[PDB]
Parts: C-alpha cells; sequence; structure tokens
C-alpha cells in the first residue's frame, strides 16, 4: 500500500518538514509514499495527482495551492475512489475525509496581540500577506485584522501580498521601506517573507522594527537568537504530515475519522526559544 502526497512548494522550509513527518511515519506504519512538488501552480498539482491516480495510490494527502482551483484534482480523485486527506491547508469543494491544519485565525490573532502589547498600543505596522489562495494566509490576515482593531492607535500603514516567498518579500518590503518612513511592526504571514523583509529592512538602515514571522522554521528560530526577529507563530509541520498518514491508515483500515484536526501553535520569542 502506497500514499501519494503533493505539497504545494518544496522551496519552503515549512513544507520539507512536513514532507519529513509524513515519511517518518509511513515507515512506522509500512507505507510507501511518493511526494511530489507542485511548485504553487494548479497545473503541476493536477498533473502531479493524475500522475499519482496512474500508479494507483491508495490515498492522497494533498496541500492545495489553491482553495477553488485545487477541487478538480480531488474530484478525479473522488470519481477514482480514491480517499482525499488534505493538509495545511482546506479545499473549498470536492470529498475530503479529513483536513488538518492549525487554527490559522487564532495564529493571526497572537501575532497581532504581541505586536500591540510590544508597541504599548501605538505605532505604524505593516502585514506581509502569504499567497491569497491559501486558507492559511487568509485566516492569518482575519484574525490579525480582528485582533488590532481593538488597538486604535495602532495603523497598518501597508498590506501587500509576498506569496509566502523570501524573495518576493525583499522586494515588497524594499518598495514598502521607500514608501513609508514609519514603521513600528512588521508581521509576515509566513518566516520565508518574513526572512526577506528583514533583508530589506537591514539593506535600508532601519533600526527600529519589530518583526514578526508564522511557522516556528529553524532560519526563523535563528533570527529570533540573533535579534532579528522579535517573535514567530510556530506551527507543527511535522505532525501534520504525521497526522495525514495516521488518519490515511485508519480510514483505510475501515474506521470513522474525525474530519478536522487542528494543529496547535506557540508564540516563540528570545524568552522561549528553543
Ligand atoms: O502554513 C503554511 C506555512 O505558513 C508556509 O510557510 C506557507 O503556507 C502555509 O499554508
Amino acid at each position: 500500500k502506497t500514499i501519494g502526497l503533493v505539497i504545494s512548494t518544496l522551496n519552503n522550509p515549512f513544507f520539507v518538514t512536513l514532507k519529513n513527518g509524513a515519511e517518518e511515519k509511513a515507515k512506522e506504519l509500512g507505507y510507501k509514499i511518493i511526494v511530489e512538488d507542485s511548485q504553487n501552480d494548479s497545473s503541476k498539482e493536477l498533473s502531479n495527482v493524475e500522475d499519482l491516480i496512474q500508479q494507483k495510490v491508495d490515498v492522497l494527502l494533498i496541500n492545495p495551492v489553491d482553495s477553488d482551483a485545487v477541487v478538480t484534482a480531488i474530484k478525479e480523485a473522488n470519481s477514482k475512489n480514491i480517499p482525499v486527506i488534505t493538509i495545511d491547508r482546506s479545499a473549498n469543494g470536492g470529498d475530503v475525509v479529513c483536513h488538518i491544519a492549525s487554527d490559522n485565525v487564532k495564529g493571526g490573532e497572537m501575532a497581532a496581540e504581541f505586536i500591540a502589547k510590544a508597541l504599548k498600543g501605538k505605532g505604524n505596522v505593516v502585514e506581509l500577506e502569504g499567497i491569497p489562495g491559501a486558507s492559511a494566509a487568509r485566516d492569518r490576515g482575519k484574525g490579525f485584522d480582528e485582533a488590532i482593531a481593538k488597538y486604535p492607535d495602532i495603523k497598518i500603514v501597508a498590506k501587500q501580498a509576498a506569496d509566502f516567498d523570501r524573495s518576493k518579500g525583499l522586494s515588497v518590503m524594499e518598495n514598502i521601506l521607500q514608501a513609508q518612513p514609519k514603521i513600528d511592526a512588521v508581521f509576515a504571514q509566513n518566516d520565508e517573507m518574513a526572512l526577506g523583509a528583514i533583508k530589506a529592512i537591514e539593506a535600508a538602515n532601519r533600526q527600529g522594527i519589530i518583526v514578526v514571522g508564522f511557522d516556528g522554521t529553524e532560519d526563523a528560530l535563528k533570527a529570533i537568537k540573533e535579534g532579528k526577529m522579535a517573535a514567530t507563530i510556530a506551527q507543527q509541520p511535522a505532525l501534520m504530515g504525521s497526522l495525514g498518514v495516521e488518519m490515511a491508515d485508519k480510514y483505510l483500515k475501515g474506521e470513522k475519522i474525525p474530519n478536522f484536526i487542528p494543529a496547535e501553535l506557540k508564540l516563540i520569542t528570545k524568552e522561549n526559544v528553543q
């Protein structure tokens, strides 16, 4: 028996960890696993899924590139009676037997609360959004807005997408720095964007700025120890991958499973890094 793992991109350390979590548990339970990289492209994702259907995989674990666009691939999986579990990001359609992810609205709230307290409830905040087609991104923005709105002297002065990517985080932060001489904090919706923003800030010789990421990647934790990043909202990618395989196993054994499993989040600062 064989599991198909379709991941949005392997250019993000977060997803490399998720991949490794799935692989470790698959060995443990005696499953083969085929991991395929969608390269943030819904077309590559569909071709990846079709390859896996043709290899006769017994279950499909998918981390969608886009909430709507993924439904075609899921509905092809459905037609061939291959069970689908979504991981980290939700699908807006098709039959999905389980979804495993963080409470990303709560994660955005956590980031906002930290920033608002750290800034004594006053200042200019920049938000670097992730891929808009990812539930994770949308949810973090919603939670962040909901929490920061309670602090009227905090103004979100720029809100721009940087596609969960380090390079785009740099370039976007460059532009924002040029357009905004007063920035007191930055929330990036993932660590890769946060690291890119840091590079832009250090390049511009800005001081000065409390940078908060999302994920708890090794590079982020190192940035925090070095004092380049103030905090991150740590996720459990390896556990998400592990649970995905676990629930696949149970489902394949004829057992009913919950249809949603939340993965816990933890705020990480210098005080508790590591
Ligand atoms: O949860 C994940 C991670 O934050 C990753 O860095 C980007 O994609 C999101 O869905």
